[PDB]
């Protein structure tokens, strides 16, 4: 089998990718946040407080025939910014583009942070890191990819992320239309449940490509490139008047400014984010300071290759015995 879904930008500037999900019997759709840097496929539900519910669609498991409850389960979720999420289990059928997995751990959510209730695009989030994060308890699940993978033509899932425009995730199929050129894969280190692996270097702009190994994860669920505080100073040194700003919290530039491109090493190849891709804009309305695409990952413990550097990639997460990341340009 296999399965194909457009993936569409929540805003203007990318801050995050919504995909539309089938849950439950008849079909509940709700859009989710496809997040390869997490493992609990959890929503928006008739169980979340009615307080933090602010116009996102709702999960209803009484609705569904095919939902039942996983007695005793539950879940508690804290992501990098700060965001959290808990609650108990159902398990149910999940479609994503044509692509079913029956027996699915749906996440209800009882209890979620204010960032998640003022996204009103947002209706939860899908995970597809390693299986070994996923927070349920006592019994922990398997993400849809996962349970999915015996089923699928290979292995595999891909991620096509648009900038400024819709993309694609594909399951169980690459799509050789998708990219140019060819693929390059590259080691991944399942040890702490991410798509880890170790760019072999950057360039800023026109400049010559630094060779040095720089270890991070794959993370559709995190908007920002965060790199070492050494590579960030280099690509910001480029940009007349940028500067660090800790009351903003990271990298301003002027929004009068032209980027340069930022160029990362996969092996031997090399993926290239045009300076457009960087801008994110006002750091409020209004306002001639710009925030960065951009930023340092220190204080993180981790190097995130986030939407910034995805989008500019076709990604293949081959999710084999062994598993590899692959990157194309396209
Ligand atoms: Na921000």
């Amino acid at each position: 089998s296999t399965g194909s879904a457009t993936t569409t930008p929540i805003d203007s500037l990318d801050d995050a990718y919504i995909t539309p999900v089938q849950i439950g019997t008849p079909a509940q759709t709700l859009n989710l946040d496809f997040d390869t840097g997490s493992s609990d496929l959890w929503v928006f539900s008739s169980e979340t407080t009615a307080s933090e519910v602010d116009g996102q669609t709702i999960y209803t498991p009484s609705k569904s025939t095919t939902a039942k409850l996983l007695s005793g389960a539950t879940w508690s979720i804290s992501y990098g910014d700060g965001s959290s999420s808990s609650g108990d289990v159902y398990t149910d059928t999940v479609s994503v583009g044509g692509l079913t997995v029956t027996g699915q751990a749906v996440e209800s959510a009882k209890k979620v942070s204010s960032s998640f209730t003022e996204d009103s695009t947002i209706d939860g989030l899908l995970g597809l890191a390693f299986s070994t994060l996923n927070t349920v308890s006592p019994t922990q699940q398997k993400t849809f990819f996962d349970n999915a993978k015996a089923s699928l033509d290979s292995p595999v899932f891909t991620a096509d992320l648009g900038y400024h425009a819709p993309g694609t995730y594909n399951f169980g199929f690459i799509d050789t239309t998708a990219y140019t050129g060819s693929i390059t894969y590259t080691a991944v280190s399942t040890k702490q449940g991410f798509w880890e692996w170790t760019s072999t270097g950057y360039a800023v702009g026109s400049g010559t490509f630094k060779s040095t190994s720089i270890d991070g994860i794959a993370d559709t669920g995190t908007t920002l490139l965060y790199l070492p505080a050494t590579v960030v100073s280099a690509y910001w040194a480029q940009v007349s008047g940028a500067k660090s700003s800790s009351s903003v919290g990271g990298y301003v530039f002027p929004c009068s400014a032209t980027l340069p491109s930022f160029t990362f090493g996969v092996g031997s190849a090399r993926i290239v984010i045009p300076g457009d891709y960087i801008d994110f804009g006002p750091i409020s309305t209004g306002s001639s300071s710009c925030f960065g695409g951009i930023q340092s990952s220190a204080g993180i413990g981790i190097n995130i290759f986030g939407d910034v550097a995805l989008k500019a990639a076709f990604v293949v997460f081959n999710g084999a015995t062994t598993p590899t990341l692959g990157f194309a340009s396209k």
